[PDB]
């Protein structure tokens, strides 16, 4: 069977596909035509239908997995379009994780003789993260941070070594947020979560601005000024509040200036998009900091797809975590941040 | 001079006024006419101008303060209307706290010979809270909780004793949120804060629903269904997620269902108001729980005016704190929750 790992989230389905490249002359004859058309279709296209996308830049090449060499591909599409995916299949062992592995279990079994193996979301995320970092990103670091995140004339992306990754606080920003504490390869726990995640950003931004996509929401936010909607410390005090170490630029009340009708009438869509992004991102960073202090962990890695093509939130997290922790916490990021559950699911295949 | 304590916040000015009731025959003759008209005007009216309100139900009667007996009155008005207040004064020692004590310092000194004494916000809140609880609410408890907050057929308001109030986690919900740890009468600290507070609720609700007042926002929210906007755990999994103790009704992504255009077109204003209230309140409770765990404090008291005439948020905080802490944290509330800074400022008067 084709080796696939699937993570069916509330918003996106993430798929990891291992394409063998050591196909002998005999193995190619023994392969069925449906298998050849599948492998050709996946490798000959970067867009699948109207909503499927292969993230070509993330591909791992010449990976040795399960005793074979191949390429590891990373594919995503909206969970809303899973019926189309299943219908394409109806006309194999599937290791699946995420909430949709349970919700859509009966749907996957409409594909005759298909064996669906639901795998623990926490196990898949941790095993997938540790595996990708162990094999590296084609010889480059999988993990990176923003060095000197306080000075913008110096803030630049730099590699970070996770060869001894324990302990680790994993902040998974999907539709919501889950916070995980990883103490060893076999000792990890879900600490807590918050409901203010990527779905909040996208849903609120759509209500406030009328944007029609995650990308359009980010483009609006890049042009906006969140201080037009937010009430800052200096709006309340007239300046910094030194007694409690609060700079004048710190947000005292997100959207707090929107209690005034005249300010609601002058704010732009871009301003509101930026204020939504800043509000959600700062809240995520603050919860991550509080959890790191309680878990006594100083390395905080952020995953999920809320940070995909989202350098604003990445740099805001790097700056905020460093600033508010007085330099005691480090914000870490991962190139394959959206796909670790799908990889971890694929890695559960030998158990069946 | 008239004995006043003032807390000038980003949204509301809170005023505590001590009305002496042991005025002798001689003292009444010696009083100036402007003083008599002030005392009569404050005690003969419950509405001052178009935006000032005296919370008559909070009045403390026959209080002995600074060697005199009197009544302690509690008055509020929007900070936006402070210029009108100052202009009424221009046609005394003022102990003032809050951010506006700094921002509007020069404005108060336009009142000739008026001495403004800015007092620390943390000192005023703690001293005011401990004082009011010490003198009781006219013989009734100042502090209360919601007993059996898990069962709605049993959840009822019940008094709580704070005669030995240490340690105490104070969660001050104004425009934003400040979290304080009180270890003794002279040992207390600001732990942290969050920018998702009452100003976020009011500002977002006004943007999303067009409501024109805090009261109208609460009335809309009482009629709404937050699950029309929020994505729940059961929306993602099809039910409860027992592996991590997450019930199906828990919110996985606030406003997360608003990523779908068809759901944005069917949601009502009341639903969005309720989702705003639930989102802000749950985030406040979660941050309070995390801070309580780190500070090793099990009594969490909520103050500010976000909870004024807001039983929904109070009961949500009581239920959530008890449920998510497995019964190890207790949500506490105070009748004079919006006025402790103003009282603490009034109590600083003998120092001048
Ligand atoms: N093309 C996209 N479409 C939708 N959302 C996107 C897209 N790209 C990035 N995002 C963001 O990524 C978030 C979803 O991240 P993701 O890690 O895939 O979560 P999920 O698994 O689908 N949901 P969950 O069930 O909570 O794990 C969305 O809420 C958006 O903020
Ligand atoms: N009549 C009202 N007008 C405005 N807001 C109200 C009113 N009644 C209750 N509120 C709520 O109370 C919150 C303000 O609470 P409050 O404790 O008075 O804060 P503040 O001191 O004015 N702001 P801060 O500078 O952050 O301390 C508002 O954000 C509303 O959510
Ligand atoms: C392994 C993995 O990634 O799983 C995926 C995942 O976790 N999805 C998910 C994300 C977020 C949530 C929300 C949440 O966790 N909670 C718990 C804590 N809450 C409160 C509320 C009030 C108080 Cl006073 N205290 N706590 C808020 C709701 C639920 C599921
Ligand atoms: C005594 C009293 O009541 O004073 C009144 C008061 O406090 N007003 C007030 C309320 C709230 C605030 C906001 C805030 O405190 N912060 C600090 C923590 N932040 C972050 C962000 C990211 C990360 Cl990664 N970490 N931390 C967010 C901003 C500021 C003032
Ligand atoms: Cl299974
Ligand atoms: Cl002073
Ligand atoms: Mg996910
Ligand atoms: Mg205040």
């Amino acid at each position: 069977s084709p080796w696939f790992g699937m993570d069916i989230g509330g918003t996106l389905v993430k798929l990891s596909y291992f394409e063998p490249i050591d196909i002998t002359a005999e193995e190619e004859q023994e392969e069925v035509e449906s298998l050849k058309s599948i492998r050709k279709y996946l490798t000959s296209n970067v867009a699948y239908g109207s909503t499927g996308i292969r993230d070509v830049h993330l591909e791992l090449k010449d990976l040795t997995l399960f005793g074979r060499r191949g390429n590891l591909h990373f594919i995503r599409f909206p969970t809303q379009d899973l019926p189309t995916f299943i219908q394409m299949g109806r006309d194999t062992v599937l290791c699946a994780t995420g909430g949709g592995a349970y919700k859509f279990e009966k749907d996957f079994r409409t594909i005759g003789n298909l064996h669906l193996h639901k795998l623990d979301e926490l196990d898949c995320l941790v095993k997938g993260l540790l595996y990708i970092d162990s094999v590296s990103f084609n010889g480059q670091a999988e993990c990176y941070y923003f060095a000197n995140a306080s000075e913008p004339e110096r803030c630049q992306k730099m590699p970070f070594n996770l060869d001894d990754p324990y302990p680790l606080l994993v902040v998974n920003i999907g539709s919501g947020v889950s916070i995980l504490a990883v103490h060893s390869k076999d000792n990890y726990k879900r600490v807590t979560g918050t409901s203010l995640g990527g779905g909040t950003f996208l849903g609120l931004c759509s209500l406030l601005t009328g944007c029609e996509s995650f990308e359009e929401a980010l483009e609006m936010a890049s042009k906006g000024d969140s201080t037009q909607a937010d009430k800052l410390v200096r709006d309340i005090y007239g300046g910094d509040y030194e007694r409690f170490g609060l700079p004048g630029w710190a947000v005292a009340s997100s959207f707090g200036n929107m209690i005034y009708k005249e300010k609601r009438e002058s704010v732009s869509k871009e301003d509101l998009a930026r204020a939504t992004l800043v509000t959600i991102t700062n809240n995520i960073g603050s919860v991550a900091r509080m959890c790191a202090v309680n878990e006594k962990i100083n390395r905080v890695v952020f995953v999920g797809n809320f940070l995909r093509v989202n350098t604003l939130s990445m740099k805001l997290l790097a700056y905020a975590l460093d600033y508010w922790s007085k330099g005691q916490l480090k914000a870490l990021f991962l190139e394959h941040e959206g796909y670790f559950g799908a990889v971890g699911a694929l890695l559960g295949l030998p158990n069946f």
